[PDB]
């Protein structure tokens, strides 16, 4: 996240880190048993990591469960990144308290001008690099669909939002992949992709999670 701000221990508890040796990308709880998290972070040897604040240290609230199954979407195209969405099964349910939560999937889609919450322990900078080691925050509004476009001519799908600020300087980067858009309480996008991070006209592009809730349900159903 760059132009954000510390977060504050276990205050996003569904918040996730998808860890294989190290932190790799943010994902977030739906339920005690699975977790959502963008298709272009799939890789084997998946351990969640929930209930964290500072990765690189032991703080008393995490819960560490391995991975049993992971289901990238049907349509998932890794060239364009629609469909940028996955569903991890933990291996064991998590523990829900008020520092490991579940987040609400969406009942209906949000609209441009919506506020919402944004995290990860992603790079900090848009020149260079500088990786945290505690959760860092930024507070967005979606964008319209149009300016959406108009920033990134021909590769917005339906199935993706702009959010973020066209002056540059605040937005996700490198390692917040995966992680959560929270409007309303409501888990709205996962961090996808974008040019660099934080640049002028460059916003941040998020998968358009209420797209995918009836295939979430019947995965979950079935799985
Ligand atoms: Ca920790």
């Amino acid at each position: 996240i760059v132009g954000g701000y510390t977060c504050g221990a276990n205050t996003v508890p569904y918040q996730v880190s998808l860890n294989s040796g190290y932190h790799f990308c943010g994902g977030s709880l739906i339920n005690s048993q699975w977790v959502v998290s963008a298709a272009h972070c799939y890789k084997s040897g998946i351990q969640v990591r929930l209930g964290e604040d500072n990765i690189n240290v032991v703080e008393g609230n995490e819960q560490f469960i391995s991975a049993s199954k992971s289901i990238v979407h049907p349509s998932y195209n890794s060239n364009t990144l629609n469909n940028d969405i996955m569903l991890i099964k933990l291996k064991s349910a998590a523990s829900l308290n008020s520092r490991v939560a579940s987040i609400s999937l969406p009942t209906s889609c949000a609209s441009a001008g919506t506020q919402c919450l944004i995290s990860g322990w992603g790079n900090t900078k848009s020149s260079g690099t500088s990786y945290p080691d505690v959760l860092k925050c930024l507070k967005a509004p979606i964008l319209s669909d149009s300016s959406c476009k108009s920033a990134y001519p021909g590769q917005i799908t339906s199935n993706m939002f702009c959010a973020g600020y066209l002056e540059g300087g605040k937005d996700s980067c490198q390692g917040d992949s995966g992680g959560p858009v929270v409007c309303s309480g409501k888990l709205q996008g996962i961090v996808s992709w974008g040019s660099g991070c934080a640049q002028k006209n460059k916003p941040g592009v998020y998968t358009k999670v209420c797209n995918y809730v009836s295939w979430i349900k019947q995965t979950i159903a079935s799985n």
